[PDB]
Parts: structure tokens; sequence; C-alpha cells
């Protein structure tokens, strides 16, 4: 099905990724940290809770529905427009989490970057953002930095295996949470946490 | 000779440090941080330069001198007095470089500490510092995560070597620059500047 093949953008691993592609990225998305739009976007996802504008909040995210693929694949698009926007060449990087990784990306991983075309000191902002309403820092505490395995590939698989969409969905949704408790770990703010889970920027690669 | 061992305190491979051990450090740097002493023990090595309080100012540590290992190591038992003061069970740890290392040591890399007795999140006292007076965080920049080889234990093995103090002094000096510019790396603000390398908390495990 020619429909799922795009002919406008290309989402590479993360890997892949040329210094040069990087570099946009690095640029996007600390740009995008400046503008309105990234803590706003964040907020759909969870906290703050916007999906009853007035009256009790409820987290956005769809989560235990055959509908969370697409609310989620809606998800990295709206990042992925607000990165272009910012001047992405590229689309949201995927971190193949099933592929067994001796370390955790370099993109994601750097702390600061160092930039040399323009001398500056800055944090990645791929490497981490802050919660402005609740006033913290995210943080990521992989207690198991181990995954190694075919775990990952053999839940992904058996998810592969249901021609049913919604029996696809279920098995698919779970294998999609480990990345969040493995990243997250112990953290109260992190991709282990639904509320906080969205303001990580790591959040956008593993969607990817 | 009796002269070098102490009854008093001891100092012990970082590696070495039980978890309760590193916990009292932990706490003593972030607290000595927090103290009016850290910021300006800093200052005793290099900028704000301190040596002239009152004209031209100069770097106060001595370099390129045999008065050097002598200065330094009054420096580290400053150090280490402030920890005490801090409540620090233990001698600073020493980061014994010469010996090849996998990895950098845990106790320094960390961002961030769980302390789990006390529910909290704080960075690493150790991981980093700011530099107060040059508005800025310090940094590091490993260019040589490499460094597994003799040839640190060979510069100072020769360095062992000399019967002479001053022959000894002059190629210990040199391999104990290597640390120095190895871990500040390109930074401008780090342990490979003369001025801004106090800062970083490495210097004084290095120094042990
Ligand atoms: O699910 Cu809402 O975050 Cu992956
Ligand atoms: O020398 Cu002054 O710093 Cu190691």
């Amino acid at each position: 099905q020619a429909e799922v093949t795009s002919a406008n953008r290309i989402r590479k691993n993360i890997e892949n990724l040329s210094l040069g592609e990087l570099e946009s990225l690095r640029a996007a998305f600390l740009e995008i940290e400046n503008d309105g739009t990234y803590e706003s976007i964040a907020k759909f996802h969870g906290s703050p809770g916007l999906c009853q504008l007035n009256g009790n909040p409820i987290s956005c995210c769809v989560h235990g529905m055959p509908t969370f693929p697409h609310w989620h694949r809606l998800y990295v698009v709206v990042v992925e427009n607000a990165l272009l926007k910012k001047g992405s060449s590229v689309a949201v990087p995927y971190w193949d989490w099933t592929k067994r990784i001796e370390h955790l990306p370099h993109l994601i991983s750097d702390a600061t970057y160092y930039n040399s075309r323009q001398h500056h000191y800055e944090t990645n902002p791929f490497h981490h953002g802050k919660i402005t309403h609740e006033n913290e820092i995210t943080t990521r505490d992989p207690k198991d930095s181990l995954f190694h395995s075919d775990y990952f590939y053999e839940q992904v698989l058996y998810a592969l295996e249901q021609d049913n969409f919604c029996d696809f969905e279920i098995q698919l949704e779970i294998l999609h949470n480990a990345l969040h408790s493995l990243l997250g770990g112990k953290g109260k703010y992190s991709m282990s946490n639904l509320d906080y889970a969205a303001f990580d920027p790591v959040f956008f690669l593993h969607h990817a």
C-alpha cells in the first residue's frame, strides 16, 4: 500500500543522521523550545490537561484505546511540523529501540553541543527540556541500561503477527510503554510519567 | 618514611568508596557549594587572581616551579578540610588516572543523585559546579575518552625514576597536566583552562 510511503519528508534513524542533518535538528529544537509551541505542544500529551479546557481536566492522549496509535501518530507530526517551522531540514528521527543498542544515542545523550560553526556553548536541546508549569527539569534515569535483547523484538514481533488491528494495538501499545518506563525509571518527572513524559525530547524520537 | 602515612583520615580510590562513603561526599560537596568556602576556595587556584589582593593580579598556583607539588598538596587539604567541615566522613578520593579506565567514574559522571534516603532529586555536586564570578557553568569535553594506555604510566613511571626532586617534579608536573587537557578539551571553561579548572570538582579528585 502506496499510502504508507511519503514523497515529501524523510524520517531516518537517529544514527543515520549526518552532522549537517543533526545540526539543523539541534537548532530547530532549541528554537522551538524558545518558541511558544514547544511548551504548549507538550501540554497536548498530558499535563497540563487540555482535554477539557474548562471543567475537570483529563489527560488528552488516548491510551488503552485503539485510537491510541492514531493519536500519537498525529502527535509526532505536530512536533515535526513545528520543527520544520523551526527550519528543520529533516523529519523527526526515530530511535530504533528494538535494535539492541550498545550505548544511548549520541544525539540525545550529549549534554552540550559545541556547534563549531558558530562559537557557542549551549545545552543540547535534545538532551532535555524543562517543565515550565511545574517548575522542574525533566530527568531520566535508565535503571536498565541493560536493554540488549530480543525482548523488544519479541513483543513487537508478536504484535506484528496479529492480523486484527485491535489485537495488534494492544500488543503494540504495551511494547511502546517499555521505553517510557525504562528511560524514565524512578524519576518523577520523566518519560516514566504520563504527565511529564511529553516534556522529554526522547519522547519524539521514541514515538517516531 | 613514617611521615607519609597518616593516622587520622584515609583517602581511597573513588571506585573503592562505599555507597555510604560516597553519600557523605555527595552531601558534603553540595553543602560546601552552598557555603561560602567553595567558591572562594576555587579562587585560590586561579581566577579570580587572589595573589595580589591589590595591584595587578596573578594566578596564585605555582606552576612550572618546584614549589608546585607543595602548593597543590596544600590545596587538596584545604578542600578536604572544607569537606570535613561539611561533614565528610572520608578524605577526598583520588581518581587513579594511571590505571586504564573502562569508563569514567560513576561518582563524577552521574548528573543527578537519587539519594533514596531522603527523597530528593538534585544534581551531583561532583558532576560539576558553576563559576559565579564569570557567570557560566563549568563544562567538560573529553575529546579522548580513549585513554587506556601505559602512556600515563610511562610518564609517571619515568618521573618516579628520578632521584632528584626537581628532576622528578618537572616530569611529574607534565603528566599532571594531561588530565586537565584531556578532560577539559576544547571547553573554554573547564579543566583545560588554568583559571577555570579549579571550578570543576574533578580537579580535587585528580589532584588527590
Ligand atoms: O504514550 Cu502517550 O506516550 Cu508513548
Ligand atoms: O594544576 Cu593548578 O592544576 Cu593541576
